[PDB]
């Protein structure tokens, strides 16, 4: 069975705000994309990348990346990038990986294609959250505290069969997905999750930034 | 008003995982306790601190912080923990509970918190949105849905609170929790949140050490 990973790197990497569209950000001499590339290639464990990117860095991205990866143009939000990539389609196992966690270790992208190949139908690796985690309503007032042992922090690559992500993504008119297995749970698909990886941290804030360039210099 | 800040520091370091209970680890030639004591008293709006510290370890800490704090010995957990150094109030209009473990916090936000508390808030928490997509996810790793990321924030500390309103909550409490709002949530009272600061970070894992060391070397 042959495993594609799709890449969203199509944002405009407003957040961090380092003043370039963030996988285009280049971290000691190679850009987040590359470095998110890379490391999906190193697990050894997948056999075609397909990367989407911003409409008019395309060429850009052809450039950097060469014959490692097929490029397209993604969209105004994740989600639509997603499903942009999901148009170019058929492989066993998809996989979705943030080009913003470059330093993704490759050996936690193999323990996510293991778990599929166990017949686990979506996978997501997890971490346990480090910090109390608390519903807020839109005038700062608390509405409760759930409790944290029962949450997890997701990180990517989130791994499914292809036939599975594809009907996720084809099936709230108002909804709203911060990630690609929340589709999966929408249309009753059961997620697994396995361990995730400090590493795999994603590129969020200045302070992030700063904790990849001691990592990568290191 | 005075203003007491209590600095939970008696966790026990397995965690973190480098042979050293947390709050004693020596972040560039400065204890992890020594940066949090000095962080709340630089911010010109803390008049007292009080640390507690594992039982064998509280003439280590004084032998460190000198008139900086009164220590005493912390619990078995972080409740517990606050529980005991509550007791040594036998006051202050304001307490603060802040987590040694955040040792880079910037002084800027414990004044941020204790201006919110004279603000006339009764209840206090710094916190910033979510990076993750956060799950729940039940005992055997099966994810049961994702709620809203929008909707929840992740919280640091120093948490603050008018002192007759946490020691009820502690009293009431004392008849899982987390954190310290946890538990004025829990008897009814109703907690605001303030903007936190990435640099407030929870030193949790090794990775975090990695990071704090590129700040306080930077
Ligand atoms: C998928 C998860 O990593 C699971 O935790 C997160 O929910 C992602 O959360 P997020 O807020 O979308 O994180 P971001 O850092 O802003 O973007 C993650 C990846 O989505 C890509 N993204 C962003 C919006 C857009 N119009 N198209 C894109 O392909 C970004 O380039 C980035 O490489
Ligand atoms: C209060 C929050 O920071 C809000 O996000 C977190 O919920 C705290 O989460 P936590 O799992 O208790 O994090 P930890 O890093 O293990 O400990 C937080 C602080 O509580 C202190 N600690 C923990 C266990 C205990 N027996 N005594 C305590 O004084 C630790 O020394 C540390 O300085
Ligand atoms: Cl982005
Ligand atoms: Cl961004
Ligand atoms: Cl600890
Ligand atoms: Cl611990
Ligand atoms: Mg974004
Ligand atoms: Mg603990």
């Amino acid at each position: 069975g042959e495993v594609v990973a799709i890449v969203p790197a199509a944002g405009s990497g407003e957040r961090l705000a380092v003043g370039v569209p963030k996988a285009f950000y280049q971290l000691d001499g190679q850009t987040l994309i590359e470095r998110a590339v890379d490391g999906l290639l190193d697990s050894g464990v997948v056999d075609t990348v397909v990367v989407a990117v911003p409409a008019d860095r395309t060429d850009e991205a052809r450039q950097i990346l060469g014959h490692r990866a097929m490029i397209v143009a993604g969209g105004s939000n994740r989600t639509d990038t997603v499903n942009l990539a999901l148009t170019v389609l058929e492989p066993e196992f998809v996989l979705v990986h943030d080009a913003a966690r470059a330093l993704t270790p490759p050996a936690l992208v193999a323990r996510v294609v293991e778990a599929l190949r166990d017949g686990y139908a979506a996978v997501v690796p997890v971490l346990p959250l480090s910090d109390t985690i608390k519903a807020v309503d839109a005038n700062g007032v608390v509405l409760g505290t759930p409790e944290r042992a029962g949450l997890r922090a997701v990180q990517t690559p989130q791994g499914f069969t292809t036939d599975l992500l594809l009907r996720s993504y084809q099936r709230l008119p108002a909804a709203e997905y911060t990630d690609d297995a929340s589709l999966v749970e929408h249309i009753g698909g059961q997620v697994q999750v396995v361990d995730g990886d400090p590493l795999a941290f994603k590129i969020t804030t200045k302070l992030d930034l700063l904790l990849a360039q001691a990592i990568v210099r290191g």
